């Protein structure tokens, strides 16, 4: 039930907020918007798809940045409420160089830098694009991780009120929340 965080040792002295502000800018905005959608460039993909998955994953068009959203995710395409991502969001993994897909046993990052697990997010279809899951993941598409940052901040303060996204990964490891992974 408590948030679990992984981090490359390279980021031990970073705050969660500072990492996510840089990651959002580094991945940038893939411009997934009317008249700008480009299949195979800014659509990403579901595992197993075609419009549902245990994972949704996308590579940046600006850098090698990529994310994988994990849970039980559903996309409505044209159906009311149109262009909604909803369902369960358990995890976000951030790093460089997306590989794999359904046929490989899932998506994976060549270089996973940071992950957030046990997010416990569950948004119903009826909330449409106002659902927390939709806003969290769309923010990762579009260079604004505010929604994710606020959910993590809330989950940390729920483990212990001394913790926040202004904590360093090292501090969160000392608190038992975070776990160091190998450096690239």
């Amino acid at each position: 039930m408590s948030i679990s965080i992984s981090y490359s040792t390279t980021y031990s002295g970073w705050t969660v907020a500072d990492y996510l502000a840089d990651w959002s800018a580094y991945f940038g905005d893939v411009n997934h918007r009317p008249g700008q959608v480009v299949d195979g460039s800014n659509t990403g993909g579901f595992n197993p798809g075609p419009f549902d998955g245990s994972q949704y994953a996308l590579k940046s068009t600006a850098s090698d940045a990529a994310f994988i959203a994990g849970g039980d995710l559903h996309y409505t395409l044209f159906s009311n409420p149109s262009h909604t991502l909803w369902g369960k969001l358990d995890s976000i993994a951030l790093g460089d160089t997306l590989t794999g897909g359904a046929s490989s046993g899932g998506y994976a990052l060549d270089s996973q830098e940071v992950s957030f697990s046990n997010l416990g997010l569950d948004s119903p279809i009826a909330q449409g694009r106002d659902g927390t899951v939709h806003k969290v993941v769309y923010g990762l598409m579009s260079g604004d991780s505010s929604a994710l940052q606020g959910q993590i901040d809330a989950l940390l303060k729920a483990v212990d009120p001394s913790l926040s996204i202004n904590s360093t990964f090292d501090q969160l490891a000392a608190a038992g929340v975070a776990h160091a992974t190998p450096a690239a």
